[PDB]
Protein backbone atom coordinates (compact mmCIF):
# COMPACT_ATOMS: atom_id res chain seq x y z
CA UNK A 1 0.00 0.00 0.00
CA UNK A 2 1.40 3.33 -1.33
CA UNK A 3 -0.70 5.51 1.07
CA UNK A 4 1.28 3.99 3.97
CA UNK A 5 4.48 5.43 2.53
CA UNK A 6 5.85 8.93 3.15
CA UNK A 7 7.69 11.89 1.67
CA UNK A 8 7.01 14.52 4.50
CA UNK A 9 9.37 12.69 6.87
CA UNK A 10 11.47 15.80 7.88
CA UNK A 11 14.30 13.57 6.61
CA UNK A 12 14.36 14.40 2.84
CA UNK A 13 16.66 16.42 0.56
CA UNK A 14 17.20 19.19 3.10
CA UNK A 15 19.22 16.96 5.54
CA UNK A 16 20.04 14.13 3.10
CA UNK A 17 22.21 16.25 0.72
CA UNK A 18 24.31 17.47 3.69
CA UNK A 19 24.78 14.33 5.81
CA UNK A 20 26.37 12.91 2.66
CA UNK A 21 28.53 16.13 2.44
CA UNK A 22 29.93 15.08 5.85
CA UNK A 23 30.29 11.46 4.77
CA UNK A 24 29.22 10.16 8.23
CA UNK A 25 27.68 6.68 7.99
CA UNK A 26 24.08 5.42 8.59
CA UNK A 27 25.44 3.65 11.69
CA UNK A 28 27.24 6.84 12.77
CA UNK A 29 24.01 8.96 12.37
CA UNK A 30 22.04 6.43 14.31
CA UNK A 31 24.33 6.95 17.36
CA UNK A 32 23.87 10.77 17.00
CA UNK A 33 20.19 9.95 17.68
CA UNK A 34 20.23 6.91 19.92
CA UNK A 35 18.62 4.59 17.18
CA UNK A 36 19.64 1.89 14.61
CA UNK A 37 21.05 2.07 11.08
CA UNK A 38 17.98 -0.04 10.38
CA UNK A 39 15.53 2.74 11.45
CA UNK A 40 17.34 5.47 9.32
CA UNK A 41 17.04 3.30 6.19
CA UNK A 42 13.33 2.94 7.18
CA UNK A 43 12.90 6.74 6.96
CA UNK A 44 14.87 7.01 3.70
CA UNK A 45 12.44 4.34 2.19
CA UNK A 46 9.21 6.09 3.38
CA UNK A 47 8.24 3.23 5.77
CA UNK A 48 8.85 4.94 9.09
CA UNK A 49 9.22 8.49 10.45
CA UNK A 50 11.26 10.12 13.34
CA UNK A 51 9.38 11.55 16.39
CA UNK A 52 9.13 15.17 17.64
CA UNK A 53 12.16 15.27 20.03
CA UNK A 54 13.98 13.41 17.17
CA UNK A 55 12.72 15.94 14.49
CA UNK A 56 13.98 18.45 17.15
CA UNK A 57 17.43 16.82 17.10
CA UNK A 58 17.68 16.28 13.30
CA UNK A 59 17.38 20.09 12.89
CA UNK A 60 20.39 20.22 15.27
CA UNK A 61 22.23 17.00 14.24
CA UNK A 62 24.74 18.29 11.55
CA UNK A 63 24.88 21.93 12.73
CA UNK A 64 23.71 22.37 9.10
CA UNK A 65 21.45 21.34 6.19
CA UNK A 66 20.63 22.16 2.59
CA UNK A 67 23.79 21.65 0.59
CA UNK A 68 25.35 19.62 -2.24
CA UNK A 69 28.94 20.17 -3.41
CA UNK A 70 27.22 22.63 -5.72
CA UNK A 71 24.62 24.50 -3.60
CA UNK A 72 25.89 28.05 -3.15
CA UNK A 73 23.12 30.11 -1.56
CA UNK A 74 22.55 28.68 1.96
CA UNK A 75 22.18 31.63 4.30
CA UNK A 76 21.03 30.23 7.71
CA UNK A 77 22.42 30.28 11.26
CA UNK A 78 24.56 27.21 12.08
CA UNK A 79 22.55 25.29 14.71
CA UNK A 80 23.99 22.28 16.53
CA UNK A 81 23.16 20.25 19.59
CA UNK A 82 25.52 20.68 22.51
CA UNK A 83 26.33 16.92 22.70
CA UNK A 84 26.55 17.37 18.88
CA UNK A 85 29.36 20.02 19.20
CA UNK A 86 30.93 20.09 22.60
CA UNK A 87 30.80 16.45 23.71
CA UNK A 88 31.65 15.74 20.06
CA UNK A 89 35.00 17.66 20.37
CA UNK A 90 37.08 14.44 20.86
CA UNK A 91 39.33 12.44 20.14
CA UNK A 92 40.72 15.73 21.37
CA UNK A 93 44.54 15.22 21.41
CA UNK A 94 44.59 14.09 17.77
CA UNK A 95 44.12 16.17 14.63
CA UNK A 96 40.66 16.49 12.97
CA UNK A 97 39.26 14.44 15.82
CA UNK A 98 39.87 10.80 14.65
CA UNK A 99 36.36 9.74 13.49
CA UNK A 100 35.34 6.26 12.16
CA UNK A 101 34.94 7.31 8.41
CA UNK A 102 38.35 9.14 8.30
Amino acid sequence: ENAELEIVTDYYKIIKTAREQLGISQQQLAQKLKVSENIVKRFESGKLKPTISQARQLEKILGIKLVTPLENNEESEKEFDDTGLTLGDVVNIKEGKKLEHH
